[PDB]
């Protein structure tokens, strides 16, 4: 079973947004619009914006899940490697096996799907802070793309779904992720490769 990755704005005009963080060697998280790909360091804060055209109902939630991008792997559950799942870096809420965490939200819930065994983290959808136009969720990715016995150099996608209180689909967006030591350099490289290709 592979979760859908079809972009779907839905009734509320749901879509993601990303900051413009640049590609300096020191940058810890940076998004490439050309590649639709986020590059980030291990366990560092990744701001992801939520934008809507109209207010979803109270009880709406926002779920994040990782899948493998490549066809021959998409069927395999994305999880932390055998080292990182045992390094006791728990925040008290996230299971140690989960790749994706939400940082600094006490209402975050972590799901191990009883049928697909896939992991996800879900939070309530909330309106922007006074003065802002969108809401920001802070994600952490808790393994490197290169982790042996884990992602093992396989590219992943994060799928973000807007859900009603029952879990029914209201909206969907997605982006590729590379968790790496030097996001700035890697983004610059992959953008250059694309331009040549
Ligand atoms: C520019 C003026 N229009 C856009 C055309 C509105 C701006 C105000 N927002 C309110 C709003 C509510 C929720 C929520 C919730 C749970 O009930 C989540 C988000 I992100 C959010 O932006 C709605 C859109
Ligand atoms: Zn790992």
């Amino acid at each position: 079973s592979v979760p859908s990755q079809k972009t779907y704005q839905g009734s509320y005009g749901f879509r993601l947004g990303f900051l413009h963080s640049g590609t300096a060697k020191s940058v810890t998280c940076t998004y490439s619009p050309a590649l639709n790909k986020l590059f980030c360091q291990l366990a560092k804060t990744c701001p992801v914006q939520l934008w809507v055209d109209s207010t979803p109902p109270p009880g709406t939630r926002v779920r994040a899940m990782a899948i493998y991008k490549q066809s021959q792997h998409m069927t395999e559950v994305v999880r932390r490697c055998p080292h990182h799942e045992r390094c006791s870096d728990s925040d008290g809420l996230a299971p140690p096996q989960h790749l994706i965490r939400v940082e600094g939200n006490l209402r975050a819930e972590y799901l191990d799907d009883r049928n697909t065994f896939r992991h996800s983290v879900v939070v309530p959808c909330e309106p922007p802070e006074v003065g802002s136009d969108c809401t920001t969720i802070h994600y952490n990715y808790m393994c490197y793309s290169s982790c042996m016995g884990g992602m093992n150099r396989r590219p992943i996608l994060t799928i973000i779904t807007l859900e009603d209180s029952s879990g029914n689909l209201l909206g969907r967006d997605s982006f590729e992720v590379r968790v790496c030591a030097c996001p700035g350099r890697d983004r610059r490289t992959e953008e250059e490769n694309l331009r040549k290709k």
